[PDB]
DNA sequence: GGCGACCCGGCGCCCGCTACGGAGTCAACTACGGGTAGGGGGTATCGGGCAACGCGGCACTGAACACCGTTGTCATGTGCCTTG
């Protein structure tokens, strides 16, 4: 939706408002998945805590780490979420 | 419903200096790609060492004059002897 609206052609404005509203619901579902990962993100800034880094900056990396592994998730692969991520994160 | 205790946090300090011990720390991996950094190679540019000239002090050139200084020199003046 959000790369038809990035096109420069023009489109219906009403279906331009759809493609957003579809986007913006993709956002939602995306910060659904992204708080539903903090547990595990936070479970791995465990796995690493006491090296001189401070735990709550830990999980922030971490954190970093899970929008990078989210922006690079897809169904494509016939495997959960929680097996893909922990190598980013 | 402001007083009221009380409660609680929250804070704030807690004589002076010397002099007087040591120390030193538990949890991935690899692949790429660049960029720099070093290496030697070679090259233009700057710096240090010798030959030709110029001075400069004095030095010789004494040569040619000068400065006293000396014994050359002397035509011309005292002293004794002979004659008016």
């Amino acid at each position: 939706a959000e790369d038809k609206l990035a096109n420069s052609d023009k489109l219906a404005p009403k279906l331009k408002r759809e493609l957003e509203i579809i986007a913006e619901d993709g956002r939602r579902a995306k910060n659904h998945l992204l708080e539903a990962n903090l547990r595990l993100v936070v479970s791995l800034a465990k796995r690493y805590t006491g090296r001189g880094m401070l735990f709550l900056d830990l999980i922030q990396e971490g954190n970093l780490g899970l929008i990078r592994a989210v922006e690079k998730f897809d169904y494509t692969k016939g495997y959960k979420f929680s097996t893909y991520a922990t190598w980013w994160i």
